[PDB]
């Protein structure tokens, strides 16, 4: 058994016994599985664009696509865009839960931040990408392109995305990047769209667009 280098969460996550798969234990209920299936049947396009593939279930374990698999030198950031259980967001509209090398910058997931500190932590996450500005702003722009489409699509989806995170990834060489939505354990059916979750994504798009544009 090989422990998966998580960025955040308390969940039991291991490498699969084969390439490109992780096993996440459903700790408290099978609700994450129920919600993958429900999204599979009602919003399959959403599942295809924005969510790691669910290959299968093994008792309490989900076999998930390893979002880090195709990266020589992956940098990962977990941002919670869904509602916290109780507790307000550490950055108002969202909470950064962790990032690759966040220890080196004295990052603390319990610390409520100003806009300045929030933006500095995202700048911190981007430092591994090096001083070549053209290729780091390409990463920012590919993230903005997918996040924009996600915020657009969220208006047409009647789910409360309580607890869901965005996983931002980029390779050290800035050759490759992505962002995807994870963690549906606390997602709920509702009769409208999720304005809190949409505001989290639009606020991130704002921050990233400010970085992509600064000189
Ligand atoms: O991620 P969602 O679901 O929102 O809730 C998590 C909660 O976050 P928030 O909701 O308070 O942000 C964490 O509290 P934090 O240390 O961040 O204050 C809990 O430690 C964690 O429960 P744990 O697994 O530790 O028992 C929850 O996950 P779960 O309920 O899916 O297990
Ligand atoms: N499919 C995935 N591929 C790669 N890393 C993942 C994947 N899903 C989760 N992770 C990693 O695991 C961490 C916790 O994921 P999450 O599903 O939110 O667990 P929890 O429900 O315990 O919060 C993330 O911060 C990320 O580092
Ligand atoms: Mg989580
Ligand atoms: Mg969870």
């Amino acid at each position: 058994i090989r422990i998966f280098p998580r960025i955040a969460g308390r969940s039991y996550i291991i490498y699969g016994q084969t390439s490109g798969i992780i096993c996440k234990r459903m700790e408290k209920s099978d609700n994450e599985f129920v919600i993958y299936n429900y999204i599979s049947e009602h919003y399959d396009k959403f599942l295809k664009k924005y969510v790691p593939k669910l290959y299968g279930k093994n008792n309490d374990m989900l076999l998930l696509e390893d979002l880090t698999y195709n990266y020589n030198n992956p940098n990962v950031m977990d941002v919670k865009i869904g509602a916290r259980k109780r507790k307000s967001h550490t950055s108002g509209f969202f909470s950064i839960r962790g990032y690759t090398n966040s220890h080196d910058y004295k990052f603390d997931p319990d610390e409520y931040l100003t806009s300045e500190s929030t933006i500095n932590h995202i700048k911190n996450f981007m430092e591994a990408g090096g001083e070549n500005r053209d290729k780091t702003k390409q990463v920012l722009l590919k993230w903005i392109m997918k996040l924009s489409e996600l915020a657009n699509d969220l208006f047409e989806i009647n789910l409360k995305f309580d607890g869901v995170s965005l996983i931002f990834i980029y390779d050290d060489d800035c050759s490759k990047c992505d962002v995807n939505v994870v963690d549906f354990s606390r997602v709920k059916l509702i009769d409208t769209n999720d304005q809190m979750t949409i505001s989290a994504v639009t606020n991130l798009i704002k921050i990233l667009s400010e970085l992509a544009d600064n000189p």
